DNA sequence: TCTAGGGTCCTAGGACCC
DNA sequence: GGGTCCTAGGACCC
């Protein structure tokens, strides 16, 4: 009962789309992100820009100090979305067991595919080809017996490549796998783990499960499992959006409620529009707001509420402003909704 | 250099129920 | 005291 799992992952996604649509962007360093003056960060960068050290999540300020000729694009989301719709129609030609993780990424469980003589490797290659014809965008892929290994595999041979891991390669693959490459282990976790001489899955193999649950709860089980190649999570295909939010970071910290209110007036129409798309009657489970202060502490307050409603979001924001700002400057105001359950 | 905006999932206490 | 809902917040992903 080995499953055949594919992870497909578009190369340089936003930047690739911008380079296809404008060829002159191809060989010069580019990134999608907001300007330095807008306090922006980098969404992604093309390869000529990564060469300079530009990365996603990097303050644009730093990107420019690292790469002064950086061309900065604002991003065209409908174009990325269009591409994402296309690559999912392509997957559906191969299986209906498709679990998208974002615009540019999806798991596929092809275990029971009678397609490329049942070869998970050919299906992958054939998906990547056909995405490139049809879209002029390259993708990379990872083939493995479980979700997370397929994900790690998809990074191993990018851009425009793939990587297969068979059950037989699994133990050698894990011995040296750093924990930080496990999805769900980021900076903080990696540092706590490294603080106790745990760097690889091989280090974790040697640990006791009881102590691991004691010092991490459910996370430590997951760590213990994945360190062993164990990942019983099924490719889902039935997931639904749970929430929607709209937030803006000001060029300068605000200090007056009039300013906050004015921000909210512009945020609201945008949230209404985006919600109307998926819930015309605007019916919801919870609505609330978000402030982030100059000490980067962020606070949210949200409450049960039957329908998107501007005035209540403003009143809630005023309470929050008045009750938990303690004279700090404010860098960010946000609106938020929790969707109904079914 | 100076730290986005779109989300998901998990944890933890009190309310509330039984 | 165990479920589960409510609200707040953190880590992480893309
Ligand atoms: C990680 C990340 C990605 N994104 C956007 C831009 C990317 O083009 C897109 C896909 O994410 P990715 O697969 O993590 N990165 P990528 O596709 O640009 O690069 P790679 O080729 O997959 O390494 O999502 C951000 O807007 N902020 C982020 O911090
Ligand atoms: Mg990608
Ligand atoms: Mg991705």
């Amino acid at each position: 009962g080995s499953r055949k799992i594919i992870h497909v992952d578009m190369d340089c996604f936003f930047a690739a789309v911008e380079m296809r649509d404008n060829p002159a962007l191809r060989d010069i360093p580019i990134a999608i992100g907001g300007s330095r003056e807008r306090r922006g960060v980098i969404s992604t960068a093309n390869y000529p820009a990564r060469k300079f050290g530009v990365r996603s999540a990097m303050p644009t300020g730093m990107a420019l100090k690292l790469c002064p000729h950086l061309t900065l694009l604002p991003g065209r989301f409908d174009a990325y979305k269009e591409a994402s719709n296309h690559i999912r129609e392509i997957f559906s030609r191969y299986t209906s067991r498709i679990e998208p993780l974002s615009l540019d990424e999806a798991y596929l469980d092809v275990t029971d595919s009678v397609h490329c003589h049942g070869s998970a490797t050919l299906i992958a290659q054939e998906i990547r080809q056909t995405i490139f014809n049809e879209l002029q965008l390259t993708a990379s892929a990872g083939v493995a017996p479980v979700k997370f290994l397929a994900k790690i595999a998809s990074d191993m041979n990018k851009p425009n490549g793939q990587f297969v891991i068979t059950p037989a390669e699994v133990p050698a693959f894990l011995q040296t796998l750093p924990l930080a490459k496990i999805p769900g282990v980021g900076k903080v976790s990696a540092a706590k783990l490294e603080a106790m001489g745990l760097r690889t899955c091989g280090d974790v193999q040697k640990c006791d499960l009881v102590m691991l649950l004691k010092r991490f709860g459910k996370f430590g089980r997951i760590l213990w499992e994945r360190s062993q190649g164990i990942d019983e999570r099924d490719v889902n295909s039935e997931r639904l959006r749970k929430s929607v939010g709209v937030e803006r970071t000001m060029a300068e910290d605000i200090h007056h409620w009039s300013e906050c209110e004015a921000i909210i007036e512009r945020l609201y129409p945008e949230l209404e529009r985006r919600l109307a798309k998926v819930k015309p009657d605007l019916l919801i489970a919870r609505q609330g707001v978000k402030l982030k202060f100059d000490d980067f502490q962020q606070t949210t307050q949200e409450h049960v509420w039957p329908r998107l409603n501007k005035a209540d979001l403003i009143a809630t924001a005023r309470k929050t402003w008045d009750e938990r700002r303690g004279g700090r400057g404010v860098r960010l105001v946000g609106l938020h909704v929790t969707l109904l359950d079914p």
